DNA sequence: CTAGGGTCCTAGGACC
DNA sequence: GGTCCTAGGACCCT
């Protein structure tokens, strides 16, 4: 009864993407992200960047001191789009069980495919290699029996390789795996779990169920079905998406409410143009805002409301500035929506 | 020196 | 007791 599960991962996947377009980035320091005076961070770099340290989500100020020839790119958004789409279409082609997790990355479900006489290793290779042939960019792989493993093993072997695990390998490779490589669990858990003797699947192995129950919720059973090689979890392929949000972060904080508003109607069209896409009359099944203060403290609010109103996101825009601001700085403010549910 | 795009879980009170 | 409404926050991707 063991399936056959693929992810798929581009490797360095914006950058990849300038450098493809522009070769003359090709083995330079890249990274695309917003400047220092935008207050920005990285979104992603190239292998000569992180040579350096630059890392996804490093501040630009901390790249830039730890890489000071760092080329900065703002992000084209359309071409990462374009190539997204491609290698869904690739997947296509080998399997309709495809549950795409972002851009870059899909979970495949090939236990029931014909090509590459079954073998789920030689599929992700023609895919790899078709990802190559028709987009020159190049993607890792992983396979294993179930999803969590196989993203796991998509990170082992990159850029431009892959990475099996059958099924008698998964107890030694969960004895040492660290907990914090399992997808979900991330630096406060995985700090709370090096704070009780909890470092490795290995180590929660040795743990009783109920406790982690209630010392987690069902989080704990989580960790402790992960921990065992445990993801019953199906490739979905049917899944929707429930909201879209536009938001700023201003390069100075601001103190005033007019301020606070001028940026809000900047960011409405760009909301309203983007749900449009999806939604063309608008119909929403809740809408609200989003303000960041410069103690970095945020907050949401956000009510049952039927269509995109400008008007009502300034008002509740201004009831969250008056009533929880405190006097505080603002350095970002969101527009949001919740989409209905079908 | 701290983004922007999202998903999902928790939790209390309202409402049934 | 279910379900909805709302807020907060951990976490994912680049
Ligand atoms: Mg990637
Ligand atoms: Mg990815
Ligand atoms: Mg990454």
């Amino acid at each position: 009864g063991s399936r056959k599960i693929i992810h798929v991962d581009m490797d360095c996947f914006f950058a990849a993407v300038e450098m493809r377009d522009n070769p003359a980035l090709r083995d330079i320091p890249i990274a695309i992200g917003g400047s220092r005076e935008r207050r920005g961070v990285i979104s992603t770099a190239n292998y000569p960047a992180r040579k350096f340290g630059v890392r996804s989500a490093m501040p630009t100020g901390m790249a830039l001191k730890l890489c000071p020839h760092l080329t900065l790119l703002p992000g084209r958004f359309d071409a990462y789009k374009e190539a997204s789409n491609h290698i869904r279409e690739i997947f296509s082609r080998y399997t309709s069980r495809i549950e795409p997790l972002s851009l870059d990355e899909a979970y495949l479900d090939v236990t029931d495919s014909v090509h590459c006489h079954g073998s789920a290793t030689l599929i992700a290779q023609e895919i790899r290699q078709t990802i190559f042939n028709e987009l020159q960019l190049t993607a890792s792989a992983g396979v294993a029996p179930v999803k969590f493993l196989a993203k796991i093993a998509s990170d082992m072997n990159k850029p431009n390789g892959q990475f099996v695990i059958t099924p008698a390998e998964v107890p030694a490779f969960l004895q040492t795996l660290p907990l914090a490589k399992i997808p979900g669990v991330g630096k406060v858990s995985a700090a709370k779990l090096e704070a009780m003797g909890l470092r490795t699947c290995g180590d929660v192995q040795k743990c009783d169920l109920v406790m982690l129950l209630k010392r987690f919720g069902k989080f704990g059973r989580i960790l402790w079905e992960r921990s065992q090689g445990i993801d019953e979890r199906d490739v979905n392929s049917e899944r929707l998406r429930k909201s879209v949000g536009v938001e700023r972060t201003m390069a100075e904080d601001i103190h005033h409410w007019s301020e606070c508003e001028a940026i809000i109607e900047r960011l409405y069209p760009e909301l309203e143009r983007r749900l449009a896409k999806v939604k063309p009359d608008l119909l929403i099944a809740r809408q609200g805002v989003k303000l960041k203060f410069d103690d970095f403290q945020q907050t949401t609010q956000e009510h049952v409301w039927p269509r995109l109103n400008k008007a009502d996101l300034i008002a509740t825009a201004r009831k969250t500035w008056d009533e929880r601001r405190g006097g505080r700085g603002v350095r970002l403010v969101g527009l949001h929506v919740t989409l209905l549910d079908p």
